[PDB]
């Protein structure tokens, strides 16, 4: 009998998360959140053609995008402000009465709630604008410093490639009509103040101010064109995909969790495009962390597939379902052992110098598994009974994993799963495995 070990190469498993998500307006400013505030507060180095990488180059991205990021953050959190008043516009549609009145013993009180849902509706129509206006302006802080002339113009790393000024268009335009209309919710205001002091108070007069506060309503909380609400949630939306588009090709990822040697090298791939993370610590100023940018990646491919594909859902719609793909790479080893009666097979390596070690071991006949340390989280051991074969699948793969790697069978059972090389009888002479960094 014989044991064959057979080698297998280094090869590039792509792996894709096919995520069930959403393009109403709280999802995807999650998202967006998500994004700015890992690049806000960690502030990762820039990697050493635009302008401002020639300036930041090497120094943390808040010296550099402290304004970029902090307006990002702005349109970010006025957005989610806008999609918060608009559900509270929602539950403030003023109802309208009969007309001419009809008076009850209920009224006085009844004309209060009334007036009470007119003056609270006003107010969040008043908010909503003032909010949108707002992040018009800090669009204006994000696109007037160093992505002035990149952010908004359209290998695509460096443009915006995402629409803005369509957008700021679209949101100055609709924001200027809801602007020409205030007088007539004025009217409203203080026709709700009146009738609250206890004619120009008549039914007719009371649904008149009613019904326009409730078109205005409408066309805020359920339009796209018309709505500078609907606009200026996309503007920031929007905006946060072109600033990561514009600069995030730049943000050094890879760094270090604990101990300097763990070389955690993962591809996040962009469409063709493909960023690497890894090829030191993350922290503050530094670096971000894998799981960091796997967040950022997430939440980029949401984003932008939920945009391309459905577009933003209007702010009181409940939103289409989509599906975003995520799709990341590592390099991965699978070494192959085959047999020409077993309890075991396992696995052992040997630096050349060293005495043998075991890895990885499987139960034969039922499939369980028994790791080394050095195996723990990155190496999988498996087995195929029909064949003859176990196989030893290696991930994550380090320098310090080079070595002669042996498989080795036990023919009698046991109960302390074996881990030295005494304890098993048949042994193949090894296959060079060799991973440099």
């Amino acid at each position: 009998v014989q044991l064959v070990e057979s080698g297998g190469g280094l090869v590039r498993k792509t792996t894709t998360s096919v995520i069930d998500t959403t393009n109403d307006a709280q999802n995807l400013l999650t998202q967006a959140q998500t994004i700015v505030n890992t690049l806000k507060d960690y502030c990762p180095i820039l990697i050493a053609t635009p302008s401002w990488q020639t300036a930041g180059g090497g120094k943390n991205s808040c010296a550099t995008f402290g304004a970029e990021f902090s307006a990002a953050s702005d349109m970010i959190n006025n957005a989610q402000k806008i999609v918060q008043e608009t559900q509270q516009l929602s539950a403030n549609q003023p109802k309208n009465i009969t007309q001419p009145h009809n008076l009850n013993l209920n009224s006085p009180s009844s004309l209060t709630a009334l007036a009470q849902k007119m003056l609270k509706n006003a107010q969040s129509q008043a908010e909503i604008l003032k909010l949108a206006n707002q992040v018009e302006s800090d669009f204006n802080k994000l696109s007037s410093g160093h992505l002035k002339d990149y952010i908004g113009k359209c290998n695509n790393w460096g443009n915006g490639c995402a629409g803005v000024e369509e957008t700021q268009s679209l949101l100055k335009t609709s924001a200027a009509d809801f602007n020409n209309q205030t007088p007539q919710i004025n009217q409203a205001q203080n026709l709700a103040n009146t009738l609250i002091q206890e004619s120009k108070t008549s039914a007719q007069a009371i649904n008149q101010a009613v019904n326009n506060l409730n078109e205005r309503a409408k066309t805020l909380a359920g339009g796209t064109t018309n709505s500078p609400a609907y606009q200026a949630t996309l503007l920031a939306l929007r905006s946060v995909l072109g600033l990561w588009n514009s600069m995030g090709y730049a943000v050094i990822c890879g760094g270090y969790t604990k101990s300097p040697g763990e070389n955690n090298q993962k591809d996040f791939h962009y469409t063709g495009t493909t960023i690497n993370c890894g090829g030191l610590k993350a922290d503050k100023n530094v670096s971000l962390s894998i799981e960091q940018y796997e967040k950022i990646h997430e939440a980029y491919q949401i984003l932008s597939k939920a945009l391309k594909q459905a577009g933003l859902a209007p702010l009181n719609s409940k939103g289409e379902k989509l599906e975003a793909h995520v799709t990341t790479s590592k390099p991965s080893l699978r070494l192959s052992c085959a047999a020409s009666s077993t309890a075991a097979m396992g696995w052992f390596r040997q630096a050349p110098g060293k005495e043998r070690d075991f890895v990885a071991g499987i139960y034969w006949t039922v499939g369980s598994t028994y790791y080394a340390d050095s195996a723990k989280g990155r190496f999988t051991i498996s087995r195929d009974n029909a064949k003859n074969t176990v196989y030893l699948q290696m991930d994550s793969l380090k320098p310090e994993d080079t070595a002669v790697y042996y498989c080795a069978a036990r023919r009698r059972g046991f109960t302390l799963a074996p881990t030295r090389a005494n304890e098993y009888d048949y042994w193949g002479q090894g296959t060079q495995v060799t991973v440099s960094s």
